[PDB]
């Protein structure tokens, strides 16, 4: 009975990168993943995400998600997702099963120093030597 | 035999930080591996360094170790070390054992990103839901 909300009453959600959603139905995953953007996910990732629930459309409840991010970086689209407690078509959800997906894109600025992110300098060192 | 060279009289070194050096008497290493510096070796790192034996001044071999590095970095000290052959003394080495070890600093450039790049904003976004 606890483990059960209205999503649409939940008023805010803390997603951690390091840390997996609760599950039954299906696989924990983590709370907070990169899953593309045109940064990609192999670099910089922000490791906290903070959702507050902005109301209700008809269809979907309204999510509002902020970091913190380097000033390289923006997010893409961004999806919310939890796990219905009966089904997927289920209004209740499991408490603590929501998690984020985020596309990471580079901002303006970022894309400028993407731009200069290859250059590189020719640097000679004079070696000590060590006896072994 | 053929294992066994005058270090003085090796011409050059191709070091690569995803090979091991050749050993007998102890262990195998990386050929190419950051040691401290004041960048630390925690991020970027040179793959491959080219070295060329200029000469020996009676006590060492002089080597002259090179590499294109990012703009932000350069070498601290940098050490070759070989295996020598009988013993440490050996004035042969075995071939294939030499290794280099360097510190990486940050250049002047590297300075001033280093001071910049706590940069952050705070970015919002506006998600959408997905049911599971």
């Amino acid at each position: 009975d606890p483990d059960r909300m209205l999503l649409r009453d939940v008023k805010a959600l803390t997603l951690h990168y390091d840390r997996y959603t609760t599950s039954r139905r299906l696989d924990p995953i983590p709370q907070l993943k990169c899953v593309g953007g045109t940064a990609g996910c192999d670099s910089y990732t922000p490791k906290v995400i903070q959702c507050q629930n902005k109301g209700w459309d008809g269809y979907d409840v309204q999510w509002e998600c902020k970091t913190d991010l380097d000033i390289a970086y923006k997010f893409g689209k961004t999806v919310v997702s939890c796990e219905g407690y009966e089904s997927s078509e289920d209004q209740y959800v499991l408490r603590g099963s929501c998690g984020l997906e985020y596309n990471l894109d580079y901002t303006e600025l970022g894309l400028q120093k993407l731009k200069e992110s290859g250059k590189q300098h020719g640097f000679a060192s004079f070696s000590d030597y060590y006896y072994k």
